[PDB]
C-alpha cells in the first residue's frame, strides 16, 4: 500500500477526518490517505448487510431476491422501513429490521461459523445476536473490508456462487456508460462507512472508506475517484 | 392489451415509424401504439445476443463472464471490435464477431433444439449458422420478445438459473436511484430494436420496441419519452 496524503484535502474541505482505501485489481496495488487508520478496525455497522445477506441466502433463510419480508406493522422513524421489502430494496433503503430478523434466524451458532469462514475482521460475535454489528464486539478495518470484497467479487468466499451472485446484484447502486458501482450507504454509528467497488470495462477498483460522523461520504469518496480518473 | 395511439406522436416528432410494447408485470397488462405491428415479426438482429449468449453459457462454450475472447486479428470497420472482449463488453459494444464464434461452436443442431425450447419466435434457423439472425430465416415480434424476456426475468427458461443470471448481469445498461434498465442496443441491418425491461422498487415493466431505420441516438430516446409519459421514469 502506497500512502497518498494529497487526498486528505477532500476530507478537510468539508471539515472532516477519515480514510479512503483503493485497490486496483489489475495492478494488484493499494492506495490510501492514512495507512494507520486504513488498518484501524471499527464496527462494521451498515456494511454488515453484505455478509449478513450472504449467510442468509446460503442457509436458505432467504430463498431469493424476490422473497418478500412483510412489514411487522410497527411504525419506525424512517418512512421507507414501513412497507414490505425484498432483498433488493432492503439493501437500497438500509432496512435494519429486515437484517435483524435475518440474524435471529441464522442464530449465534451458525453466524459464528460463517464469519470465521469469511475471515471477517476479528470474527467476534459478542453482543445481542440481532445487534452485535451495531452494539457489540465485532470489528473490521478498511483493508480487511477490501480483502473480503475481493473474495466476494471473485466468488471465492465459502458459500455458493449463487449466494454471491445475488448479493452482488443487490449491491448495484449506480451504473451508466462509464462505470458500474456496487456499494450501499446505510445508517452508521460514530464511524460511518462507504464500501464496495467500481466495475470498469478493463479493470475493477475496490474501495472502502470511513469517516468520523459529527451527508457527504459518497461525495468525498467520489471526489477521490474523479481525482484518480477512475470516473469522470 | 390496450392500444394507445397517443404514443405515435413520439415517433412522429422525429419523422419515424415504429411500435413500442410495454408490459406491466404486476397489473399483468400490455400496452402499445400499434397492435398489428406489435405482432409483425422481424429479424431479431442485435436482440439475438440474448438467447445466443444464454445457450453458449449453458453448453459451457462460455465458462463465465470473465472468459476472454481473443480478437481474430481482422481489422473491422468498428474500432471497439478490434480488441479482446468478455461477455460483458461484447454486449456493451455489440461485437458481432464474438456472437458469430458462439453460433459456430454451438452448431446448427443444438441451436435449433434450444430455440424450440425457448419458444423463440418462428424458431427458424435457415441461413448461415453464424449469420441467420441477421441474414436469413428467423423471425420474432415485439410481443413474442416480451414473453421471452419475462421467462428470462423469472429464471423460467429451460437453461440453468446461472446462465440466466449471468446474461441478466450483462444486460445491465443504466441504473440510478429511481430505476434500473437491462437492455442493449446493437447494430441492426434492416430493423432496429430496443428490448429489455425497467426494474422499479415495487414492480417491473418489460418493453420491446422497433422502428424503421433512418439513413444513419434514436431508439432509446423515443422509448424513454414513452416511459416518462407513463410515469415509469422521470
Amino acid at each position: 500500500w502506497q500512502e497518498n496524503k494529497s487526498w486528505n484535502a477532500h476530507f478537510t474541505e468539508h471539515k472532516s477526518q477519515g480514510v479512503v482505501v483503493l485497490w486496483n485489481e489489475n495492478k494488484q496495488q493499494g492506495f490510501t490517505n492514512n495507512l494507520k487508520r486504513a488498518n484501524q478496525a471499527f464496527l462494521p455497522a451498515s456494511t454488515f448487510k453484505i455478509p449478513n445477506s450472504l449467510i442468509a441466502l446460503d442457509l436458505g433463510v432467504v430463498k431469493d431476491e424476490h422473497q418478500v419480508f412483510k412489514w411487522d406493522g410497527q411504525t419506525r422513524d424512517i418512512a421507507t422501513w414501513n412497507r414490505d421489502h425484498n432483498l433488493i430494496t432492503a439493501m437500497k433503503y438500509s432496512v435494519v429490521p429486515v437484517y435483524q430478523e435475518f440474524a435471529r434466524q441464522i442464530g449465534e451458532a451458525r453466524m459464528s461459523k460463517m464469519l470465521h469462514a469469511f475471515d471477517y475482521g476479528n470474527e467476534d460475535i459478542s453482543g445481542n445476536v440481532d445487534s452485535f454489528w451495531l452494539d457489540g464486539g465485532i470489528r473490521i478495518s478498511a483493508t480487511e473490508q477490501i480483502s473480503f470484497l475481493r473474495k466476494l467479487y471473485h466468488n471465492k468466499l465459502h458459500v455458493s456462487e449463487r449466494s454471491q451472485r445475488i448479493v452482488k446484484q443487490a449491491m448495484l447502486t449506480e451504473a451508466n456508460g462509464d462505470y458500474i458501482i456496487r456499494a450501499k450507504t446505510g445508517y452508521d454509528t460514530k464511524i460511518g462507512w462507504w464500501v464496495g467497488w467500481v466495475e470498469l470495462d478493463d479493470n475493477v477498483w475496490f474501495f472502502a472508506m470511513n469517516m468520523d460522523m459529527p451527508g457527504l461520504r459518497q461525495a468525498i469518496t467520489k471526489e477521490v475517484l474523479k481525482q484518480e480518473k477512475i470516473i469522470p
